[PDB]
């Protein structure tokens, strides 16, 4: 049972293995701490185990051993949750596409000032004069030409520097999904249309007793190969010559050459083909003679569609970071620019409410990313739930809006009258 | 009915051939001996069989032929059983994937002094100070980067030695089966979604009687070719040239030549195509216009998953061997280090418990592994069979988690209203 490291520091009233009234410290969340130990421990400081054992701050190299010394027993007999206050999903007015993906983008209760404080949190730097932690008295927010957040260059003052930074927020290339029977697609319009082909066929049943189906099957196929190949050749050719010569014809000149050839190639290619293959097939139980007729063709298509309710977030943060200026641990303090991602929608490994648990829990993982557990050090990671939450939570307005694509084939099967036919 | 190496040392009572009023040796079992008579016999120690013959220690070449002397026929008269005492599966607390299996890697009762126990009587050597049989005194059990078991490098003491060597156990790379309906995957959602392509379609029917359906077939299918060949060539040319020249114009120099050209050459390569293709086809009894729509498109998905409870361990140890300093028989004492194959898992030659029951039964097969009789010469091979028992058994623990991968093809059919048509 992983031992999160909030309520981890030391219990200042606690004796620790003379008895401390509490459950006991163990070797296996013991093991678990060397990450973060520094976060606890001061260099020369000691704290205690259960089994009659010590742990010993960085100023040493210690393993697991004898010693006597306090420590948190308290906080490992009652854990905390740890958890998101509420995944509760934003209800916003609904609309068309540009104006919902802007009410989102201007909400400053639930865009702009809780990821500008989840920004501060997490390393992002500072502009300018200040009010509150998050977007501060000189720092505003305008429309960028790609339509993320941005802000006027003339004031400066990023970190107190008089350099022209300012943060940004991009709005994500969006993508949706949707588990509801809440959406639809209206009519299809076609705006243009070529017919590419047709063809046409008849079944005739004279005769009065049988009567059988008939079938039709068609195969449009149109295919496109590319291929590119290498090919390595060495020769290697040995000759001599005499210049006896032969009287009637052996030739003055009297060659022998041998050659050796030695080829080999490696290519690699592919191909793909479209097949547009329609089966007909009227039953037809019928004295008749019926006509069919099958179309291939080419258009334009467009549906209005409409208003669908859920829309999935990415974001990734600006390169502020490195201005940041805050104690890292697990980075070194570098200038180059570096973007940090925010991954709202489930991406496993991207995802920062994962990150968020695998911090909680301690998993060593390859990472690309600061961690979550510094803030703890810096800002006591305290009521600060509402404000990921903010950011965390779903958020969901309707959009109408249009389907088009660009043009694409279409078929159609006619059928005609069944005349009647005698013997 | 082989017997087993376990009880077949001397019963020193006994004297054999003259009337031991216990069941036969015969030579059947007396064959199957060979491979394990120095545990039993001294280098000139005798031992009886039934029908009147003897067999010789070690010191002897030895036929079975005439003698008289005692030996085991007791055993014979009433075989053990041999078995693990339980098979029963473990149970240990659910959680996520990071947990569960930490609480796995974790336990000191379930996995790491049972799993030392069986390296020791194995023949993994030792290190440090000792607390019984199992992790030393010095030792200590911490988390490689790998999620593996480590300790600290500074004791040492391997064998008694100053080097730094430690004994690890790798986690596996975990694979699991499930039986049951117990576990489950959740509602999908996109992350992000590219529509690749669309296709519409739809039947007329305006006539009243003539009704039937109509098919739309698909086919997207793209591929990759790759190849290599290599070709060797030989060529032969003899030439001869004479000077005389034709006045007119034979030439100066005129020569005849010849040439054999010999080739051959030999080439392997292949391609995989990937079609996605859907059939869709209403059946439509009705007098209508009925539009279809048929889609393809690619796209990111992700599901939640339901809690699966049983795992599979796949395990090989640690090199320690080498340094292991018992007496081997099968293999000659070593340097180098080799890793030991532990297999849990179901892998029929792999697997430790077959390995077990194939010590017990005597087959020559193919084998590569230090056998599990020299344990009944060094440690008796009693009351061992809980350890084994605990880390043979199959363990289990819900852990939910999550279902994702790359970016996939997914398509979709939509279907219209079928519009009321009149003739």
């Amino acid at each position: 049972e992983p031992v999160y490291p909030d309520q981890l520091r030391l219990f200042s009233l606690g004796q620790g293995v003379c008895g401390d009234k509490y459950r006991p410290v163990n070797r296996e969340e013991a093991q678990s701490v060397k990450s973060n130990i520094v976060g606890m421990m001061g260099q020369w400081q000691i704290s205690g185990l259960a089994n009659g054992w010590v742990i010993m701050g960085p100023g040493y190299n210690g393993e697991i051993k004898p010693g006597t010394a306090s420590n948190t027993w308290c906080y490992p007999t009652n854990p905390v949750t740890g958890e998101i206050p509420t995944l509760s999903a934003l209800d916003i007015p609904d609309g068309d596409e540009v104006d919902v993906q802007w009410r989102l983008v201007h909400d400053s209760a639930n865009f702009i000032k809780p990821t500008s404080y989840l920004a501060h949190y997490l390393g992002y730097a500072w502009v300018g004069g200040n009010h509150s932690q998050y977007v501060g008295e000189d720092m505003d927010v305008t429309r960028d030409g790609d339509g993320w957040v941005i802000r006027g260059n003339n004031d400066g003052g990023c970190d107190g520097y008089r350099c022209g930074d300012k943060t940004a927020i991009k709005v994500s290339n969006f993508a949706y999904n949707l588990d509801p029977d809440s959406f639809k697609h209206g009519d299809v319009t076609q705006s243009d249309r070529q017919l590419v082909k047709t063809v046409v066929g008849w079944a005739v049943n004279d005769s009065d007793t049988p009567q059988s189906g008939y079938d039709v099957t068609l195969r449009y196929d149109t295919a496109t190969n590319w291929s590119k190949t290498n090919t390595y050749g060495l020769s290697e050719k040995v000759t001599t010559k005499n210049k006896f010569k032969w009287p009637l014809v052996g030739e003055t000149e009297l060659s022998i050459e041998i050659a050796a050839n030695q080829s080999w190639a490696s290519q690699n290619g592919g191909s793909t083909t479209t097949s547009l293959s329609q089966s007909v097939r009227p039953t037809v139980p019928a004295r008749s003679k019926i006509p069919v007729k099958i179309e291939l063709y080419k258009a334009d298509i467009s549906y209005p569609y409409e208003f669908k309710a859920d829309v999935s977030y990415d974001l990734t943060l600006s390169g502020f970071l490195r201005w940041g200026g805050n104690a890292w641990y697990t980075h070194p303090d570098n200038r180059p620019n570096w973007n940090h991602t925010f991954v709202i929608g489930p991406y496993k490994d991207k995802a920062s409410s994962i990150r968020y648990q695998w911090d909680k829990r301690y998993i060593p993982g390859e990472v690309k990313w600061w961690d979550w557990n510094w803030t703890i050090q810096q800002n006591g990671l305290s009521t600060m739930q509402n404000n990921l939450a903010r950011v965390l939570r779903p958020v969901r307005a309707g959009i109408t809006g249009d389907f088009s694509a660009e043009s694409q084939f279409a078929g159609n099967i006619e059928i005609g009258a069944p005349v009647p036919l005698a013997a």
